[PDB]
């Protein structure tokens, strides 16, 4: 197993930077409107505690420099939604490949193409934790940078990057704006909350252990859903929601093994651990990897 | 810390489709020229034993189908280049980035653009092992896939892919045709020489723990660098040269800690193990980040 990105080409193409005085950042150019975060208005001293709307109307077409390489992008109009900013410029990008703006459960995995000066930098595959945050690699400059996933040549951008918390990990938002978690866009103090193990995905690598041929941890067992979720709980692992059970019907299907039976499967390596053995070559079980990442390497 | 590739968008624009008989696989378009694993000339038989030479005087131009997404280009040329089949074409591939074709030393990490049916699908780290083998992840179809570097406008290529072993590691030639390692173009079972674990690799990943904020294996002793190699060879690493040493000196003097002080703690990593304790969230010595890797991602910001 590895992680995997997706090709970031059609998002290379849409990579633009908007700067407003000395603040640059990136911002994703898709049909004649580029979409980056509202703290480019900001100076650093009412980033203390910005008005966003009284610092937005001060600001014309006129104050937005938007960059397509060193070409700039003339600024038609400015609006703002949420956290994002949404600037209008005179020109179609010729490279908007077909896409859609999808707001991700926790636990989803997406490529991230960090960008720095509107140039593409580099590609890895991120997964949002129970926590709302993202353990990536995002430096000073990679405000703006995007999340994807690729569907049959269509680009479902779930996030934009917008900060880097105490502990190291980033928090973001969709591209409406609206964050992931209860992060605010300004400098003060936030924490990120207490995160859990993503028991979907947990359950995801199981099978694909299962695929694999390495299968001794499955046992004669079965349990209920709620019965399950109290247990796990007790372990710190996320409760199994209605989407989780329906979204490990493939691999299911695949293997045989019903998911209920797989729960009892990972309720007994919790409560008695592993007693020595391995996992796909691991004494540690991996929470990052969903059930599409699995069929996505396990089949074609 | 993570593995990170690099942005594929100048690949994906020279990946194409290349069929002989009943073998589908992909090519990599770069001016007038598609370059592909030369066993897609090959039948399912022809793979038990091939003499290349004699099956491809008797294949024709017309016998390559070459399709650029929707549009099919025409065969006007092909030749031969060691294990690698240029098949030359009518058109000029106007995406063609700038480029090089080079031969990478083991050890050294590159970018691999898996591709199936000319449709680029996932792009991944991966690094040389000593023993000439990759760790990646191939399917049926992924025949032609390549590994590149990119270095600001000019990407290098360095790998195409060709084999899967028994053992599941991955075996292919740089962009010349010459394989990386004892292999050859073969249905026939091949295995590797014994693989050794890439020292000024785990040493710049330990570097990166400490960037980081990880700092639990350190130790107050340090230790000479022959009696680091007496040691790291007893476990199978490989040597630690002075060049080595010098590649890791920004990492060095970024922390606060010599690169014969780090040594003394993977000594000591190697002696004991790692008790249950994770490194960068690991719970094994990882080998597959170089130094290069390791500054760009910890304050590099390219």
């Amino acid at each position: 197993f590895r992680k995997m990105a997706f090709p970031s080409g059609k998002v290379e193409g849409c990579m633009v930077q908007v700067t407003c005085g000395t603040t640059t950042l990136n911002g994703l150019w898709l049909d004649d409107v580029v979409y980056c975060p509202r703290h480019v208005i900001c100076t650093s001293e009412d980033m203390l505690n910005p008005n966003y709307e009284d610092l937005l109307i001060r600001k014309s077409n006129h104050n937005f420099l938007v960059q397509a390489g060193n070409v700039q992008l003339r600024v038609i109009g400015h609006s703002m939604q949420n956290c994002v900013l949404k600037l209008k410029v005179d020109t179609a990008n010729p490279k908007t490949p077909k896409y859609k703006f999808v707001r991700i459960q926790p636990g989803q995995t997406f490529s991230v193409l960090a960008c720095y000066n509107g140039s593409p930098s580099g590609v890895y595959q991120c997964a949002m934790r129970p926590n709302f945050t993202i353990k990536g690699s995002f430096l000073n400059g990679s405000c703006g940078s995007v999340g994807f996933n690729i569907d049959y040549d269509c680009v479902s951008f779930c996030y934009m990057h917008h900060m880097e918390l105490p502990t190291g990990v980033h928090a973001g938002t969709d591209l409406e704006g609206n964050f992931y978690g209860p992060f605010v866009d300004r400098q003060t103090a936030q924490a990120a909350g207490t995160d859990t193990t993503i028991t979907v995905n947990v359950l995801a690598w199981l099978y694909a252990a299962v695929i694999n041929g390495d299968r001794w941890f499955l046992n004669r067992f079965t349990t209920t859903l709620n019965d399950f979720n109290l247990v796990a709980m007790k372990y710190n692992y996320e409760p199994l929601t209605q989407d989780h059970v329906d979204i490990l019907g493939p691999l299911s299907a695949q293997t045989g093994i019903a998911v209920l039976d797989m729960c009892a499967s990972l309720k007994e390596l919790l409560q008695n651990g592993m007693n020595g053995r391995t996992i796909l070559g691991s004494a540690l079980l991996e929470d990052e990897f969903t059930p599409f990442d699995v069929v996505r390497q396990c089949s074609g």
